């Protein structure tokens, strides 16, 4: 019985890092490293994939280290999980094994005048017209529209497609290659599906779809599941190899969002988590049976244990300004100083007295996808102050989340069990309390948060047998990490007064041109 | 000959000073002392009118005192003038020379009952009923609503009436018969067009409104100039006559918009001043035949020198909220704290980048009434910052008074020649120079800052010889007081664009109820 420990790399937007796990689910080691945020132009936003790759390597090494160094018998992890920011795309070679340019993050806008012929060569006016197949809206987000992109402005991409030699990949992707001298070459069923090339259903490629959008077949990765064997560590970028001490495999692949609802024990129809990072995502499981959702959500992969087992789905849900909204705040305007005094001082007010605050800073998105909305105060008086504009904003986020929860219904399918949550955010209380009173749900809040990091520990850890199913999965979390708790609370009356006031400030919202 | 001094008392709605000014226009002594704001009741304030005359005896004592104290060449003063905060109206008995009440001020909103009444059964639901008469709607602002108040709810004054000694003035009167010992009861031509009780075409109190609104005219003063013999100081209250050292007469008399319209040296039809102090007050020179306005801007007198003599029209607007956005900013939301601050933040960045900050806290006025608008904040990103919004209030400040300027200039069929400033915010640069790109003039800033206790010193002294004609007036002006002068700078598309902006920012801004 030992102690195994399993790896999970966490690869965001912002930084990667490395966590390693024990049998447990305790994270035991930890060590992170930050990549350049490239921004050549006006809402546009690159990284280096080096970077990357060498920050996951690092961030691998470090973390062993201090293990080792703390218990001196640790001599190897059973597996690693790999989660990301999905739909980022890198662009690379099968010979010199290297990028042929940066990547464009999830959301760059280069992709702007490319989405607007996809929607009209193809679409006719409907960007919801392949929306059947792929989850999605033509959209800037998704890897295809970014993956084009290239093929078009880059040379050396454009060479690559010449020879047949060209690498697209999401970066699970790009991360398993590497992480694998160069020899695996594979994505999977979430990451994939965020492609815009990928078909809900029947969970592999298009031809259709890659030709539509002139995209070689090709150069794309092979499909497979969330928890299955992906490759063996293979470089030994920062004494990576040497560090592992074993033959070491990548075991778990999986989307950050996706992720986070995995290490939340989402696993039933119906329960759903959000994240309240700089955005949130919340996310809502639907068993196996991939709901759509006229209402402007999405339909993605929730995730699939194992080579073909049960391969669930999910709706999907973002504000764009969460936590953006509260660290603007604090830098742009100079409303308070310190992180807590924005929850103290949204505290010192009994409510928004009258004001609305919609933080639609670069659109608003959910339910209502207003491209044209753009960051809203509403009446204000002599009396108003801060707080309560502190105050306002975390409404504001709480109602639009309360907007999109009751859009994944109407046909539908479910109610809501409750709310799993974790951001940093959620750290705040009185967004809790609010959100808790609005939905009229409980609000889960696990002490032990890295839930993100967790999900691709748990992919890893199954299809290696760490752990041999979900039950046990669930039997440990609920026996290892306490789950603080928080009740709804306040008038139905309340609540309705609340909306009231904040459809009709929406209607003041649209500007953008 | 020797040297000439005229003094001027301002009547002030929070104090009351007298300045002393020498013959080439220059504040030479002063000395100020408040009074106090009573409030028995929400939206409900008065002033103890015996508490103001001691005040103004007070002023000129030491001002006086003070001036031959530091001046050898000093010895009397050729005639008083007053400048009054206008509206308040003062209820005291001709043989007591007592008041039998408080004097209930200008922004008290005490009279709203009854200014309800007057609409529906006197206006047929019109306000403006009496607008081609008084050149003025029905608010609670004018001197006849709060005389009709004290009869109704006073039972001092209401006995008093009946007795048949019964006296209502507004501030110049009350003030000019207390320093008459008793003897005189006058009131300027600018005064008693504020008390809706004055037929603008003849400067004449109309028989109708008075039964209308039923208010016996002997209770009311004679309708005098601005400047000319009213009467004497004969009176020592707070060693005052002891202090003017002789005979001193009180020659000049004006409500305190429309001294500061005088100062301003704003003698031919197209001239016009704005104060921009806690709120704006716009007053433009229309000339001989008075002109009503289609926008909702009050019709006044503008100044009258010599009995009977040639007399100039106003038009008139404001905005609630200039210096008190300002405050707000800096109070409420902490964008700033010292002031100098404001201005170096808001030139840290050369435009707003598409935010309108509409600050109408506490309703819209202008050409476009509307006590539902409320304050707001439209088209925010994250690259918006306080820098811009403290911009936008300045930017809002400003486009609303070219709205205002707008109307005149269409009611006055004329254009602004330009626009003399005073009062706070004129000592801010970066306002200024936004107000001169919107109005395609030339804006003056004088150095002698102090032009509302000048219009009532030059009334004074030009009926006393001091100065001879206006021609030397505006010559004693320009040779001794510097005159800034801040040119147009912008361009005529961003111009269109900046008011195309507020434009539809206005129409985002209705809220209360």
């Amino acid at each position: 019985f030992t102690m195994k420990y399993v790896g999970s790399i966490d690869q965001g937007t912002t930084s990667t890092r490395f966590i390693i796990f024990d049998e447990r689910q305790r994270p035991v080691s930890v060590h992170q490293v930050p990549h350049t945020q490239h921004t050549p132009h006006p809402g546009w936003l690159e990284h280096d994939p080096m970077e990357i790759f060498r920050s996951a390597c690092k961030c691998m090494s470090v973390a062993i280290a201090k293990l080792r160094q703390k218990d001196a018998s640790f001599r190897k992890i059973e597996a690693i999980g790999i989660t990301n920011q999905r739909e980022t795309t890198v662009a690379w070679d099968r010979v010199t094994k290297e990028p042929l340019c940066y990547a464009p993050v999830w959301n760059d806008l280069r992709t702007y005048d490319i989405t607007k012929k996809v929607t009209a060569e193809l679409g006719g006016g409907d960007s919801m017209f392949a929306s059947k197949i792929t989850g999605l809206p033509v959209s800037t987000y998704f890897a295809a529209f970014k993956m084009r992109w290239m093929l078009e402005n880059v040379p050396a991409v454009a060479d690559a497609c010449r020879r047949g030699t060209l690498c697209f990949g999401t970066i699970d992707t790009w991360l398993m290659y590497k992480l694998s001298g160069g020899k695996a070459f594979v994505t999977d069923v979430t990451n994939a599906s965020r492609t815009f090339l990928m078909d809900l259903r029947t969970r592999k490629w298009s031809p259709e779809l890659c030709e539509k959008l002139k995209i070689p077949m090709e150069t794309l990765p092979e499909i497979r599941s969330n928890s299955e064997l992906f490759g063996y560590v293979e470089t030994d970028e920062c004494g990576v190899a040497a560090a592992l001490n074993e033959r070491t495999p990548i075991m778990g692949s999986i989307g950050d969002q996706q992720s986070a609802l995995f290490g939340n024990m989402c696993f039933e129809k119906g329960e759903a988590k959000n994240t309240y990072g700089t955005g949130c995502f919340l996310l809502m499981n639907v068993g196996e049976e991939a709901r759509f959702s006229k209402h402007g959500l999405l339909s993605t992969v929730g995730f699939q244990v194992g080579r073909d087992g049960p391969c669930y789905y999910a709706l999907e849900g973002a504000i764009a300004c969460a936590g953006a909204t509260v660290e603007w705040m604090r830098r742009n305007m100079n409303l308070f100083s310190h992180i807590t005094e924005c929850e103290k001082l949204a505290r010192s007010v009994p409510g928004t007295q009258g004001i609305v605050f919609v933080p639609a800073f670069s659109g608003l998105l959910a339910p209502y996808w207003d491209p044209s909305a753009r960051g809203t105060i509403v009446g204000m008086t002599l009396k108003t102050t801060r707080a309560h504009v502190i105050r306002a904003a975390l409404q504001a986020i709480a109602l639009q989340l309360n907007d999109v929860v009751g859009s994944m219904k109407r046909d539908a399918g479910l109610n809501l069990s409750s709310l799993r949550v974790d951001g940093g955010l959620s750290k705040n209380g009185l967004l809790m309390e609010i959100q808790a009173s609005l939905l009229g749900v409980d609000i889960l809040v696990p002490s032990m948060h890295e839930t993100t990091a967790l999900g691709a520990a748990l992919c890893a850890g199954l299809a290696a047998g760490v752990w041999t199913s979900l039950e046990e999965v669930k039997a440990v979390s609920r026996r290892e990490n306490s789950w603080k708790t928080v009740s709804p609370s306040g008038s139905a009356m309340e609540r309705e007064a609340m909306i009231a006031e904040w459809r009709e400030a929406l209607k003041r919202t649209k500007w953008a041109k």
